[PDB]
């Protein structure tokens, strides 16, 4: 049967990636359809286009509707916008590469959700799409530090680098249908939505310099958005060993310095420093 | 030098089985003074007063002031609730045992914040007192689990059993002035308030089932208030394994069942009342 091997549905620069791994090394553009995102406008910015990966390659862009009823089908969301209901499917080759070491932080806002919530670790982890979201069992995990003085963009970019890692690792085995999965367990498991997250974040300085330094980091990601302090954008925050007394705060010209209740040393580096 | 060798701050069994520790096993009474909390009522209620066993015991209540100018005092805090200044006291010989795994989880409302952030342990921390809020040098820690299904209240008594141990381990060497001690990291410190944690918690149900059983659980601690689900107590919940599908929530005469976003059952049980 079908002409059509496999859809890549999602964005950016691991969709783009992973398609051209694809195209290289295992299917011809003729096999292979695309789903990119809504917001995707066929331009390269700060991350490639999958819309545009797509033109430029001579693969055919589809609908949900359009793949459903197609055989055996292996359906790939890799930062893919749309919720899917698996008995839409004939096929059940459905998988996902979701951006945290899961169980832990399901749901979205994942460069923001584990600084925020102080873990230093994160994680990458291809599992199968179940109707729940990210709830599908688990097939392979790669797990990697969260620097100390990593922001959100630093934590994308490694999801981006260490994603697209384990799609190669991987992709053999789910071509010839030969992978193995375990369920999630209930312990551990979390979950956020838009709507827990409120992106114009507002600093609790009650806390300690640890958590100052989270809230900060957390929302740096200058495509989006930056944090601001005493109406001064913050492009960096460093976090220090010394100790400088507690409950420190002070504006400079191109930085703040504070410390919370444990009295730690944090850089907050302003955007307008040249 | 001085006839007072210790002073116990605080309150709760903690305190009063400490104390009766010193007094059985190191000190006797007149070597020893007591500053029990503001609010201790000098009767026994579900935990025991301080200050009534130190008045039972022929033991002098005191006043921070009092003892500041006591050469080589011991202060021991036992859930004491005034923040000291070391610069008021000529003694540096000022500890605390804190009910938290730290550096995690200063701060207060220490049998809440682990089970609301989700941790699987908590811990009891000898320390010494510095000038912030539980910052001072760790001396000696013991963890131990926060069970699924404990509450806030089952938490909090373990606090007392193991924080009573930990307390009878070290105190000799407290005593002795032998002890070692290690700073505390920047990593991994985390600190809540009071005006943190609403006490009266309405539930976000948009969750994993482990969040919304640990919102429920973290706010069980009878004797103070218990989580109201549509105008019904609950007194305890479980949380199992087992798939029931996503986002259910069904009420019954004596319990509800819920699962949040990835479908395991919670049996969230009504008070009798
Ligand atoms: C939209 C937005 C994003 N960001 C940051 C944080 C966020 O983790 C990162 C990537 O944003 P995003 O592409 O919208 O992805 P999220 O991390 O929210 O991931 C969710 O949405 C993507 C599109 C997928 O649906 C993804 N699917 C699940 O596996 C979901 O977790 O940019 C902001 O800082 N501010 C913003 O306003
Ligand atoms: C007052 C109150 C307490 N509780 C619970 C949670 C709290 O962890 C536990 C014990 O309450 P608490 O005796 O006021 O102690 P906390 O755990 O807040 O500890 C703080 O206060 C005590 C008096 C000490 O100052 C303690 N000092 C530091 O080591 C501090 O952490 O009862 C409620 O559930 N509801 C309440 O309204
Ligand atoms: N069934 C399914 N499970 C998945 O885990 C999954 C898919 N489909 N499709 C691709 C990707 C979709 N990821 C997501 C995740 C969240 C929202 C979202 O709209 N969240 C809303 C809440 C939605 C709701 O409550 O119904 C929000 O406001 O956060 C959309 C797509 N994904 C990957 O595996
Ligand atoms: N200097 C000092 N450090 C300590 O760690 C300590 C003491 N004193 N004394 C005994 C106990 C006291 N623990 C506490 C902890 C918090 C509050 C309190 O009122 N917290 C307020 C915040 C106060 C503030 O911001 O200054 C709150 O609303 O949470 C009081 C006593 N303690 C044990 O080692
Ligand atoms: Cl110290």
């Amino acid at each position: 049967g079908h002409m059509i091997k496999i859809c890549i549905a999602g964005k950016n620069n691991i969709a783009v990636n992973s398609l051209q791994f694809i195209l290289k090394n295992y299917f011809e553009a003729d096999q292979i359809v695309v789903i990119p995102n809504k917001n995707d406008k066929g331009i390269d910015s700060w991350q490639k286009s999958l819309l545009k990966f797509a033109l430029d390659n001579n693969i055919k862009i589809v609908t949900l509707d359009e793949i459903y009823n197609i055989e055996q089908i292996i359906f790939f969301s890799l930062e893919f916008d749309q919720i899917i209901k698996i008995e839409n499917f004939k096929s059940d080759r459905l998988f996902n590469i979701h951006f945290s070491a899961l169980p832990k932080y399901k749901g979205v806002f994942t460069s923001i959700t584990p600084i925020l919530n102080n873990e230093l670790e994160s994680g990458v982890t291809l599992h199968r799409i179940d109707n729940g979201i990210d709830t599908g069992n688990i097939i392979d995990q790669h797990c990697f530090p969260i620097d100390i003085n990593d922001t959100a963009r630093d934590l994308y970019f490694n999801y981006l680098k260490y994603g697209e890692s384990i799609f190669k690792k991987n992709i053999q085995t789910i071509i010839n249908n030969s992978y193995k999965d375990l369920k999630q367990t209930n312990i551990n498991s979390s979950y956020f939505s838009r709507k827990d997250i409120n992106l114009v974040h507002k600093i609790n300085f009650k806390k300690t310099s640890f958590e100052i330094h989270n809230q900060i980091r957390a929302f740096i990601f200058q495509e989006y958005q930056l944090p601001i302090i005493n109406n001064s954008k913050i492009i960096k925050s460093i976090l220090a060993n010394e100790f400088i007394g507690y409950n420190v705060f002070e504006e400079f010209e191109n930085y703040f310095i504070i410390s919370g209740i444990d009295g730690f040393k944090i850089i907050a580096q302003k955007l307008n420093k040249l």
